[PDB]
């Protein structure tokens, strides 16, 4: 229904969104694999098989796993996030995602991703083992200095399509550069009638 947002109360929305997030976040198991290359590909630059290919095949697979659950700009933003934060096979590291951007924010889209092994890896995976908590942007986050401004793109004061999630990286570990504490926004999709996880993220 159209006014589904209008009819609901703030807590009902917050809860609806959070539940949607969980649904996704838990629509797969910790550590499931999304890009695998044969062992053979580790050697040389031959076979490659090159960033735009890896980035692509990766994104393709992702789209197939997730579907409606995330907004299209989500994939969009992630692919943009490469470009200068490339996917490659490294002689020691094997297959990995290299942080090469002075822009910290370009790295932010990589938050949910990791490598099976720290040396000579062949696989790329997802993690759902982080603590997450609903956040009150409209009243708390938006004014909160240091990150009150990471979300410039939403009105907040007049817009009901968007809500914010907070994630805690303090007592967990990754094989690639890590951030600590990030926020991700959910958008209610009018056409679809459900919440989606956008590619809009930030906050160090």
């Amino acid at each position: 229904s159209s006014d589904h947002l209008l009819k609901l109360s703030a807590k009902e929305r917050a809860d609806e969104a959070t539940e949607a997030f969980e649904s996704w976040y838990k629509s797969f198991s910790n550590g499931d694999v999304i890009l695998e290359i044969n062992k053979e590909l580790l050697k040389e630059g031959s076979g490659g098989t090159s960033p735009i290919e890896l980035q692509t095949k990766l994104i393709d697979n992702l789209k197939a796993k997730f579907g409606d659950k995330v907004s299209d700009d989500f994939y969009t933003s992630l692919q943009a996030s490469f470009n200068f934060n490339p996917v490659i096979v490294d002689g020691t590291k094997g297959l990995t995602i290299s942080k090469q951007n002075d822009d910290e924010s370009q790295w932010f889209s990589t938050w949910f991703l990791d490598t099976e092994k720290k040396e000579k890896n062949t696989k790329i995976i997802v993690r759902n083992d982080f603590p997450f908590e609903w956040v009150d942007w409209r009243n708390k986050g938006q004014h909160d200095e240091k990150v009150g401004k990471i979300f410039k793109n939403v009105d907040w004061d007049n817009d009901l399509s968007y809500e914010v999630i907070g994630i805690d990286f303090t007592e967990a570990t990754k094989n690639i550069e890590t951030n600590q504490i990030l926020f991700v926004q959910m958008h209610y999709n009018e056409k679809i009638g459900k919440w989606q996880v956008t590619g809009n993220v930030g906050g160090v």
